[PDB]
């Protein structure tokens, strides 16, 4: 289950591929024609951790805005790469607005939103030609919400000739993979470099996504852009996204990710970037920020004190991070434990860089603190929380000193 | 990647094993001695979907309370099975309080919290004897927060003799597996039935959990209780839990799950049960409630109207569910789509049972609705939301009629 080798594709300054960290990306939801709102959100997403940012380029007004958005970003020294998302008229917009084409750092094509049969091949070829002329990379991104219907008919007739035809659902997933593979092969044949081609083939159900990506990974050599499309709102969207991605990421499949959450009204667009980072950090693939390991608490602990302490520690680590990031290289790998009682508290604290085990039911009112697998001190009284946070600050300064 | 066969273990009326749905469980956080608070929370957890509920049985006052909690549950016709969580003094509490022993529906033993070496074997044997005498099932639950240190030394010396010794971390994971396996074999040898034994071996990091469970699954025949221990707070705990479980569940490993979230202060203990259900539903393993598939929205849609509609649909489905569950068998499998524009909106809506595709940028102000893969109607004007919800109600009545 080691990382799938792939050629490197640069999206701006960010390399994508088997030799590189899995890159977090996101997409804006502001109208792209609104230069102020869109530039602000691109910066917001980038500051949250979005290494690459996509924006829809849906019409001429959007196309006209892109060079000004890019100008404004550069003016503040924000080197975030921009992906243009094209559907239906990508070939017209790229042809008509060469300054937009040049301002983007990558073009997204969807093989199912090119046009009707004869025109499809030529629309696709025009986009690919422009990308080659400008040295831009392309994502060929299929999505089962926009599956090429002629290809689906071809595969439905192939399936019908089988001694045991597969289900309609299965054929749809075959067709999605085929859509991406065919387009990938067509681009290569036209001369686009392996260093300029990323593929995706998204579906909205986890088990299907796994199947699809295993097929992509086997059939192609490209870096893969992995995501569960239309994952939805709230806890459902978070859970579905994690569930879908983890099996693939653990098998070494995927070179960049996007988490497709529906924000609740008033919820920041940066939530999807947090989720993406948590997925990669949970699986030990990247480290972005200190993490807190804590027990659920049970009838052995005093629920509110323990929950308050864990919350307070997490809050403080988040407040310290900007400073820590600047002073203490490697601090993103910090593991801190906050535990409710003696059953697992010392042991889990010993597995962390530093951890505290509160006293639970039946225990003397003292809280041992462990660091690097051994007892550091024992805390008691009021301000356990502030004392522990001081010990954590001390530990960081020593362990992650430059 | 089909379901691992296992013998069936009944926990109360709930069967656990390869022939049965993966059971959702949880654990209380109230002091077990508080009969009113604990009974209330057991009912709350059970009504949220916890098919089995664990409670700590840490001391004599807790032990004395258990038969009254069980009485109170039965008095309201709540047949929820109770698992007693025992550490350090399990053998003393079960011996001293036979009415507690009989009131429980399953005993949890942790091989690392039995006692010191010589006494450990006898403590374990006493618990197992009582379980056999009463016909109770047992979980032998190892946890790396409470790993038997003598076993770890034995395995550290075995490792040191290897031509290429493994890391200390790797040896810890070996020891955790060995702890569970040895105890399982010991229980079987003493005469406890294969129909009375569930195993777990929990760690707090996802990739390690996968390794551990693949080993358990191979080395034993028991049903497995799967969970990422000490998963933590908030989005991190949710994501880590999903990430850890999905690879295993998709490979067919795991017969019951528990999600080990730390509640934020004032957050209900039922959140962990929601998360558990979302994991299983995301992976197509169980269906608990209708789900909404929605796009993230982008610069093609009007952010707030779309986000409000998706939120409103999700809210309404949740309000209708108790009634629907009673009237319309199978409704838990309902899939509804709410989509932002024409790019993926119709296609994704066609994959749902019923879905709506709002008009995005450039489009006529009309919203097609699809059901069973084909156009049902087209909505326009105000009250699109109420009209769509009426269509969904109509669709449910027809499709899931008894
Ligand atoms: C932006 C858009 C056009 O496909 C989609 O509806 C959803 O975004 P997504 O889930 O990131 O999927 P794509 O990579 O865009 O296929
Ligand atoms: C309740 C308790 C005693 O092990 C733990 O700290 C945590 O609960 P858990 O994460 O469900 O892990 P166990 O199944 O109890 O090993
Ligand atoms: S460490 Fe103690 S308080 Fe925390 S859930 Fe475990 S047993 Fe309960
Ligand atoms: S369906 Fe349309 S509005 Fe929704 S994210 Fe996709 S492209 Fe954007």
């Amino acid at each position: 289950g080691m990382r799938r080798p792939t050629p490197t594709v640069y999206v701006g300054r960010v390399p994508i591929g088997g030799a590189h960290p899995i890159a977090v990306q996101s997409m804006t939801n502001t109208p792209t024609r609104d230069v102020e709102a869109t530039t602000a959100q691109v910066l917001e997403l980038h500051r949250a951790g979005s290494e690459i940012v996509r924006l829809t380029v849906n019409d001429e007004e959007a196309a006209k805005a892109v060079p000004e958005i890019k100008r404004r970003l550069l003016a503040e020294g924000a080197e975030v790469p921009l992906v243009g998302d094209f559907h239906f008229n990508g070939h017209l917009l790229l042809r008509k607005y060469p300054k937009m084409a040049e301002a983007l750092d990558k073009f997204r094509i969807n093989p199912g939103t090119l046009g009707r049969g004869r025109h499809k091949d030529e629309h696709f070829a025009e986009m690919i030609r422009i990308a080659m002329d400008l040295g831009k990379p392309v994502r060929i991104g299929a999505n089962w919400g926009s599956l090429d219907p002629a290809l689906l008919t071809e595969l439905m007739d192939r399936n019908a000739r089988r001694p045991e035809p597969k289900s309609a659902h299965e054929v749809v997933l075959e067709a999605l993979v085929e859509s991406a593979v065919r387009a990938y092969e067509a681009a290569l044949e036209m001369g686009l470099g392996e260093d300029k081609l990323v593929l995706s083939a998204k579906v909205s159900k986890a088990r299907d996504l796994v199947w699809v990506y295993r097929e992509l990974a086997r059939r192609t050599q490209a870096p893969l852009h992995l995501g569960l499309t239309e994952a939805g709102m709230g806890v459902k969207g978070i859970v579905a996204s994690a569930a879908a991605l983890a099996p693939l990421l653990l098998e070494g499949i995927g070179d960049t990710i996007r988490v497709s959450l529906t924000p609740a009204p008033g919820e920041p667009r940066t939530k999807e970037v947090e989720v993406a980072q948590e997925i990669l950090q949970a699986l030990g693939l990247r480290a972005f920020a200190p993490e807190v390991t804590s027990c659920p608490g049970c009838g052995r602990t005093t629920s509110t004190f323990f929950q308050e302490l864990a919350e307070e520690v997490s809050r403080r680590l988040k407040e310290r991070l900007p400073e820590w990031r600047a002073r203490y290289p490697g601090v993103e790998e910090l593991k801190v434990a906050v535990m409710g009682c003696v059953v697992n508290g010392p042991g889990e604290s010993k597995h962390a860089h530093i951890g505290i085990s509160l006293p639970g039911a039946g225990e003397e009112p003292k809280a041992p603190v462990y660091a690097d697998g051994k007892l550091l001190t024992i805390l008691k009284g009021e301000g356990i929380a502030e004392e522990f946070l001081r010990l954590v600050e001390d530990y960081v300064k020593t362990r992650f000193a430059p």
